[PDB]
């Protein structure tokens, strides 16, 4: 099912966002440890030119030299450690922007296929009402109809059946049946 | 607008079944009863 390979894929990327967030928190640890050591290493920088400064004034250049070198090493193991610095200040940031990029369009697909399978869940629930609104049961209702039809012509071939055979006598005592009636008009017009 | 046209659709064919089925059986007790007045026992006092 899409629906659920595209939750999968939402849910491998919070592991992802982790492990970036991780990434980035060991960088930042690193930048401001190799920073510490460069600052400590040009603080006992200071403390061996003052070392200088003490030989030079009781006259002991051997010991001044001696103590400016160990300046040089601290100084150029500081300018190592900025070079170091260097590359995690740039990697620092290169983690940065991936992981604001990367949060980004986290949260636009995630959102977009959200939307996409809402909108696409009404259409389909539209489409089925308008599909069964359609769809009505006419051919039942037809046949229940046809049934009381073949019962109504059933009911015209049994009054064509009576119409064939009742040809009867009972006509001319019909017309006895109104010479009697005009009997009693004679006697109705007699009492008048 | 489809329910709207369902419910009317629904309403209008079970009246209109309803009123055939009871005019058709009103007719039927009609014919049965012509028939019932024509065929009379005459066969069974002729006998007699």
């Amino acid at each position: 099912d899409p629906e659920k390979v595209l939750e999968q894929a939402v849910i491998d990327m919070q592991e992802d966002l982790v492990q970036l967030r991780q990434a980035v928190a060991r960088t930042i640890a690193e930048e401001k440890r190799t920073e510490q050591r460069l600052n400590q290493d040009t603080q006992e920088a200071k403390k061996w030119e003052d070392r200088a400064k003490l030989a030079l004034t009781n006259g002991e250049e051997n010991l001044a030299r001696e103590a400016l070198a160990r300046k040089k090493s601290l100084t150029d193991t500081a300018a190592a450690y900025q070079t170091q610095l260097a590359q995690q200040r740039t990697m620092s940031e290169n983690l940065r922007r991936n992981l604001a990029a990367l949060e980004a369009k986290i949260s636009e697909a995630k959102t977009k296929k959200n939307m996409l399978q809402a909108r696409a869940k009404a259409a389909k629930a539209n489409a089925e009402l308008q599909q069964t609104l359609g769809g009505l049961g006419t051919s039942s209702a037809t046949s229940a109809f046809e049934r009381m039809e073949n019962k109504v012509l059933d009911m015209e071939a049994t009054s064509q059946a009576a119409g064939e055979l009742a040809g009867f006598g009972i006509e001319n005592q019909f017309a006895q049946l109104e010479a009697s009636s005009g009997v009693e008009d004679e006697l109705a017009a007699l009492k008048a």
